[PDB]
């Protein structure tokens, strides 16, 4: 059969949080079969667990939330947890936030393989599309679509001076392209306006070229740290990688964004679990 995965080893990881700029610790365990991805707040007491679930999100980014508590920035993690397949894990948190690290998922898949994949002795939960799902939010479009593989393809008309006038488009195949080699090293790119309101707010502290493709009204200000050609539609599409594992399991299917972003993947995500007919588990042998 294709047997779930967690991780080999324990492994911690240091970064700054997104919007605290404050020191914050990560601790990725391994978690039995059927746990999914489960963050903890250690720094509480008693700690608070909070499954990585469509169900328990809650503006520019992915947080989940039971009542009062908080676990912030989960798409770029969820994403690298996506990628290499690990279904089950424990995401401990010294604070409400995931560290930004390099603000890619590259830190994370590094991590994750460094650790080791660990084989578990159940199958493989797949969610496989049956049927389109789609929702729009003004001129915002998210759409499931059937389809023998996993595939997002992502579209943005961004009006800004640094596309050229131009849509942005990628498409990711995970038969051919790599997880790995063309989306988890993308960065996104930050508009000065944005970062000015938000830092004069004591908020977004942590965020900056470290992480972050800035842009002012004009130009990418660190074309040093491009990775990617189109690496903001590949963000983009890193985004959605991350938001659709709140599913809880990998998708057999297609996924098309056009404007989307965390809020509308996330009706979506709803929207396929209310569709009971668009969608069935499946494992392989
Ligand atoms: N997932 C979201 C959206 O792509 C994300 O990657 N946001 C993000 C990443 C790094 C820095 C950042 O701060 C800022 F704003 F200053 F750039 C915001
Ligand atoms: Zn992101």
């Amino acid at each position: 059969m294709i047997k779930q995965r967690t991780l080999k080893n324990i492994i911690r990881a240091t970064g700054v949080g997104l919007h605290s700029g404050e020191k914050v610790y990560l601790t990725l365990k391994p978690a039995p079969v059927d746990t999914g991805i489960v963050f903890s707040r250690t720094d509480l007491d008693p700690v608070v667990e909070i499954p990585a679930r469509a169900e328990n999100v809650g503006t520019m980014s992915t947080t989940l939330v039971k009542g009062d508590v908080k676990v912030d920035t989960v798409e770029h993690l969820l994403s690298a947890m996506a990628g290499l397949g690990i279904d089950n894990a424990y995401v401990e948190l010294s604070a409400s936030e995931v560290p930004i690290m390099d603000g890619s998922a590259g830190p994370f898949v590094f991590l994750i393989q460094s650790a080791g994949l660990q084989e578990q002795e159940a199958a493989k939960k797949f969610i496989r599309i049956k049927r389109e799902v789609s929702v729009e939010e003004g001129d915002k479009r998210a759409v499931f679509v059937p389809f023998d593989g996993f595939k997002v393809s992502f579209e943005i008309d961004f009006d800004h001076p640094v596309f050229r006038g131009r849509t942005q488009q990628a498409s990711v195949d995970f038969s051919s392209t790599s997880f790995v080699k063309e989306v988890s090293r993308a960065r996104t790119f930050g508009f000065m306006r944005d970062i000015e309101y938000l830092r004069s707010q004591n908020l977004a502290l942590g965020g900056s070229v470290e992480n972050a493709i800035v842009v002012d009204e004009n130009r990418v200000l660190n074309e040093d740290g491009l990775r990617y050609e189109d690496e903001f539609v590949k963000h983009k599409i890193l985004d959605a990688i991350g938001d659709l594992y709140l599913l809880g399991n990998s998708l057999i299917g297609e996924f098309r964004g056009f404007k989307s972003g965390h809020a509308l993947n996330n009706q979506l995500l709803r929207t396929l679990i209310a569709d009971k007919d668009a969608w069935e588990v499946v494992t392989f042998e």
